[PDB]
């Protein structure tokens, strides 16, 4: 028992993770065969950074520009090219540590790991999940551009996100692994803004579940609602609308606690309605949205990787 | 910016984990150099597990009957013994991946990384503090016994933590790395329970410093209070005692906020008499204190390893 914000090992992600340097830009890269994905900023300098043309910008520069550092150990870049908002660096070398690996693009309200890394070197790993609004909640500092996220799947990466700027509210943006923004972000100076977010009610809903499974049931009542009734709750609340498909995604977790889940749904309601009135689920004083009925599985149930 | 339960890289300790079966028992062992370690409770059958002599119980063991297990390359044991609480093992073959290492004890108050196995295999990494009273809140299913805790400081993991078992609450009790107990809790069966903890002042305190660093002010004000004022308030509230070591500690998280140690004593004073009164801090509607001045101070400034 127990209910942690839990991340995957990541000593495979971490055998991946260089340094590249150009000009006096040094940020992250990760190194899969003989290829090394970065941001395409490290290409650009202060005055860069305000509308910048990064097709010009990168004809300009030679395979030599690049340094690219695996521990100690120099790699030889030999080619270069530009895919969308990331760098793909051809280095002399394939990594021996590579793991079977994917590219994967999350939908919102999906969790996934982060290693934030600094200077090419891992410093730390802990669970995010991608916001309604495109957003992460994260914890970088300047250097971690480049960091990545993922998921692993018995013995297989799922790479997920590539970090690469914080927005005003401190919150985190980047891409895919194919350098495609998550939402409606930018690699260049504006203005831009997170803009509204709501609360991930599947995830909630399978929190709520966690904790019953753990002994948590002072929230717990015999009434019931209907999902229309329930719907027009969350709307008042900014919660994100129950569908469905998420009424079926919990039917393991349902009935494996035997409360069904418009009944689970009840409790919702009067907990959005009411407050906790000083008492806590699973240590939190708030409802938690951050967990998926995966997470919520794999942890009360128990999988590992290999 | 942001801030997170941060765990440490999990990579080096990964490559130590193995499997060990004895019977009809299979648990987790720690492989570094040519010996593993486990829990002793891998000798004991469930009759065995009321009141067992481990001297008797090992001395009727052989070799031949401790089955261990890396990836899927067994492990030939050529020598047993037991120390304290765990078992060392000696197998033919040098663990290749052994990292720098070192067994320390660590204190209440203090957090560390716990890398979740079952069956010898990662399964999650995330963060946990010793209570005051020598419990863990982990997240541990059946099989999870002689999982590890850890530090890691440039490039040396510290072991800190050997998972054994888990109490009527719901929290876990273990030993450090030389097997001796952290509490008062054996390896057999009883009545034992955690008893009464504390909140650990001085984190929710550096957790303090981590807002204001991270924009949270709203609980700030002009008053100050003495070191001995405040103290007589924690103690109402079941908090610990502040000491002067602890102010001291907080040094440099107060120089870098502009925020003497005595008025964040005054915020905190204000916080435990007033509650939060509907807002939140770093996201969390209750104060928290599993976050060591040290935690605050690698994630706000932003120290890697390797
Ligand atoms: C580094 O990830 C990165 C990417 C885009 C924009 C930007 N500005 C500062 C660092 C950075
Ligand atoms: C496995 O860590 C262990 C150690 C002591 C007592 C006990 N009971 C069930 C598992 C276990």
């Amino acid at each position: 028992s127990g209910f942690r914000k839990m991340a995957f090992p990541s000593g495979k992600v971490e055998g991946c993770m260089v340094q590249v340097t150009c000009g006096t830009t040094t940020l992250n890269g990760l190194w899969l065969d003989d290829v090394v994905y970065c941001p395409r900023h490290v290409i650009c300098t202060s005055e860069d950074m305000l509308n910048p043309n990064y097709e010009d910008l990168l004809i300009r520069k030679s395979n030599h520009n690049f340094l690219v550092q695996a521990g100690n150990v120099q790699l030889r870049v030999i080619g270069h090219s530009m895919q969308n908002c990331v760098l793909k660096l051809k280095v002399d070398t394939a990594n021996p540590k590579t793991p079977k690996y994917k590219f994967v693009r999350i939908q919102p309200g999906q969790t996934f790991s982060v290693l934030a890394c600094y200077n090419g070197s891992p410093s730390g790993v802990y669970q995010c999940a991608m916001r309604p609004n495109f957003t992460i909640k994260g914890s970088f500092l300047n250097g971690s551009c480049g960091s990545v996220g993922f998921n692993i799947d018995y013995d297989c990466v799922s790479f997920c996100y590539m970090h690469h700027m914080e927005l005003p509210t401190g919150v985190h943006a980047g891409t895919d692994l194919e350098g495609n923004f998550y939402g409606p972000f930018v690699d260049r100076q504006t203005a831009q803004a997170a803009g509204t977010d709501t609360t991930i009610t599947v995830n909630v809903l399978a929190w709520l579940y966690a904790a019953v499974i753990n002994g948590d049931r002072w929230f717990l009542n015999r009434f019931t609602t209907t999902l229309n009734d329930f719907n027009l709750v969350a709307m008042k609340y900014n919660y994100e609308p129950l569908t469905q498909d998420h009424v079926d995604i919990l039917g393991p977790l349902s009935a494996q606690t035997g409360i069904a889940v418009l009944d689970m749904c009840a409790s919702l309601k009067e907990l959005l309605q009411n407050g906790m009135n000083g008492r806590t689920i699973l240590g939190s004083a708030l409802l938690e949205d951050e967990f998926t009925p995966f997470d919520v599985v794999r942890q009360c149930s128990g999988v590992t990787f290999q």
